[PDB]
């Protein structure tokens, strides 16, 4: 047989017993139709499912004004809650553990997208600058945001709760703050993008403050045990970067530290330029600390035989690889994946044909 791997050992984090590290990372597929999580989901998570398997879910819209693509699926409605239990049941039914990663975009939206064509909300009200769409022949444009108010911002704060609960009230077992890639949350942290001059920016304690506010309000809704939270510090995706990405990143994973959440997700840096570390921030946190980003089979079992992480998230060879866990346990050969259909929307093609091993 195949030596054993540290991928493949068994790990406890928060009430839950994984059987193994190999965790499926959040993935915006865009096939989740008018917003609601479709039938072809069920055959895709469960394709992927494994017994004690950690399952992160593609990003899910907590309310309507948290809308920014098309064919994202929301958790708002009850027609959304009961879409998404069909496709938690399928999960469970292999024994996975399935958090629901809950979002809401900010500015990176467009008025298109909005309730009663209203402006898209954030932390300021400077707007994106055009982008190219998925499909590489389309330019997104974006509207500029309305700043939040003071008052405002407990109501946004409200509605990661109420996602939370109805994540639970679906059957998830937990669920997962995307508080990265330049989305809503992320957008008060980073200080290119927080010019506030209220108690939610000015430093870095007040740009954290609204991300710790919904850490609170989720943990104190479901218990911390069955939450989770996603950073990436040194992400400049979406125009949000900051000009001290390590003592963000440090004070994050310090401050969540008295939350005893299930875990903290931290996505790789792109680039090392005091350099760009996770480790600092993996030693700084007392929990289950989940690395994510350019990840394989060597450099994964690395980061657990160099303790730097406990567990670690994989996307895009999840994405062609259904069974990516087994695969690594034997050390086959791997799918390679089409990144021209990772946001298409075909039920099937790219999404549901990535084929399991001979
Ligand atoms: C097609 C696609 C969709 C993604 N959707 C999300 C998402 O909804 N939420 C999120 O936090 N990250 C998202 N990511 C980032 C991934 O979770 C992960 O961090 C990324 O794939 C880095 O690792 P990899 O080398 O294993 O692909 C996405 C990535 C890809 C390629
Ligand atoms: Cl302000």
């Amino acid at each position: 047989q195949v030596d054993k791997i540290p991928l493949m050992s068994p790990c406890k984090m928060g009430k839950f017993e994984l059987c193994h590290r190999v965790v499926l990372a959040p993935l915006t597929r865009q096939r989740s139709y008018g917003y609601i999580p479709q039938p072809h989901a069920i055959l895709h998570y469960s394709q992927r499912s494994t017994n004690g398997g950690l399952l992160i879910g593609e990003a899910t819209v907590i309310s309507e004004t948290g809308i920014g693509y098309k064919d994202v699926p929301g958790i708002w409605t009850k027609e959304q809650v009961e879409a998404w239990k069909p496709i938690v049941d399928a999960v469970h039914a292999k024994g996975g553990i399935f958090f629901c990663q809950i979002w809401h975009v900010g500015r990176v939206s467009n008025k298109d997208f909005q309730p009663n064509g209203e402006d898209p909300i954030s932390c300021t009200d400077r707007g994106l600058t055009p982008q190219i769409m998925s499909n590489g022949i389309d330019i997104a444009h974006f509207t500029r945001p309305r700043r939040l108010t003071t008052d405002e911002i407990p109501q946004i704060v409200n509605e990661f709760r109420v996602a939370a609960r109805n994540a639970i009230e679906a059957g998830f077992d937990g669920v997962e703050i995307h508080g990265a890639h330049g989305y809503l949350i992320d957008q008060f942290m980073k200080d290119q993008v927080n010019d506030r001059s209220d108690k939610y920016g000015g430093s870095l304690e007040n740009r954290c403050r609204f991300a710790l506010e919904i850490v609170e309000a989720v943990a104190n809704e479901i218990g911390s045990d069955r939450v989770g939270i996603r950073i990436s510090p040194f992400a400049h995706y979406n125009e949000a970067g900051d000009t001290n990405p390590t003592a963000l990143g440090l004070y994050m994973v310090e401050s969540l530290n008295k939350y005893d959440l299930a875990y903290c997700h931290v996505v790789e840096p792109r680039m090392k330029t005091c350099t760009e570390s996770l480790v600092p921030m993996r030693k700084a946190y007392k929990g289950t600390f989940i690395v994510a980003g350019g990840y394989d089979r060597e450099d994964g079992n690395r980061a657990l035989i160099e303790d730097r992480a406990d567990l670690v998230a994989y996307g895009r060879l999840f994405i062609s690889n259904p069974d990516l866990p087994k695969r690594f346990e034997l050390n086959a050969p791997l799918n390679k994946y089409n990144r021209d259909t990772f946001y298409t929307s075909d039920p099937i093609v790219g999404y549901t044909d990535y084929p399991f091993l001979e």
